[PDB]
């Protein structure tokens, strides 16, 4: 296939309001399972031609998955996407939405960045305990409302490879190394210039582009739309900055 020079998972599919829809894990170290409950979302709608319009439940995967690491203080991709298949996720929004069986108990706080909620600081919540029970005006039981998935798969670490993964199934899980520097970030095309590192954070690829003969990446971050260019940043694509394209995950329903 021939790829394009720029590519938005939200014009190709934009029935699916999921992709447009940025997140946010507040004091919580669920990046990993934001990523993931986000795509698979975005994929449930796309590969079903829009019949599975959905928002995953964020802390259904965080709470209930045992094989994902230590909940808010963090986690692994892979098994997410395996949870995910075997035993499915549940719907649930925002807090402040509060729709679907079980929405996020965290409100929404800014991640080293200016604005209009109150800042995120240092100090993170215990991680939920998996309750595995639909709020009460939510007239679905639990089990019935979850979506599983057909396979899970790493992609190749190959750029043609994800860029084809992107524009024929949907969005990616994608992990990367954070240095200090990613903190600054207000817009434009990241790089690691300045800073020692952080860990690892995970986040959604939705597509990618080129300004001024510079390609990027085309990322949504968990940290609210307060956060860099409206809750999206962009990412060098091509040279595996940060480890950006040796990380990525996702998955079919079919
Ligand atoms: C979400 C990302 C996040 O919350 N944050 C940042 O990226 C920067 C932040 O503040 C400055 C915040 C805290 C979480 C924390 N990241 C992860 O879960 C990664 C995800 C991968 C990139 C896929 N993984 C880990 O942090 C990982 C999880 C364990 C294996 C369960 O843990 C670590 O790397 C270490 C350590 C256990 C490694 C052996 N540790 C828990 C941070
Ligand atoms: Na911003």
């Amino acid at each position: 296939v021939e790829i394009p020079s720029s590519f938005d998972s939200r014009k190709k599919w934009p029935r699916c309001k999921s992709i447009a829809t940025i997140r946010d894990q507040s004091r919580c170290g669920s990046c990993w399972a934001f990523g993931a409950v986000e795509a698979m979302s975005d994929r449930s709608c796309i590969q079903s031609g829009g019949k599975q319009n959905v928002e995953l439940s964020a802390v259904d995967l965080l709470s209930c998955c045992e094989s994902c690491g230590l909940g808010c203080e963090g986690g692994i991709l892979g098994p997410a996407w395996d949870y995910w298949v075997k035993e499915g996720i549940v719907t649930g929004s925002s807090k402040e939405n509060h729709a679907g069986c079980e929405p996020y108990p965290f409100p929404k706080c800014e991640h080293h960045t200016k604005g209009k909620y109150p800042p995120c600081g240092s100090k993170i919540y215990k991680t939920p305990r998996c309750k595995q029970t639909c709020q009460k005006k939510y007239k679905t039981p639990y089990t019935q409302d979850k979506h599983r998935g057909k396979s899970s798969y790493n992609v190749k670490n190959d750029e043609k490879a994800i860029q084809k993964e992107i524009m024929k199934y949907g969005p990616v899980e994608a992990g990367f190394t954070v240095y200090e520097d990613f903190l600054n970030y207000k817009s434009g095309i990241y790089k690691h210039i300045t800073g020692e590192t952080l860990g690892g954070h995970a986040i959604r690829i939705i597509g990618w582009g080129v300004e001024n003969k510079a390609p990027y990446w085309l990322i949504a971050n968990s940290w609210n739309e307060d956060w860099g260019e409206n809750g999206y940043f962009r990412i060098v694509r091509g040279r595996d900055e940060c480890s950006i394209e040796s990380e990525v995950t996702a998955g079919r329903i079919n």
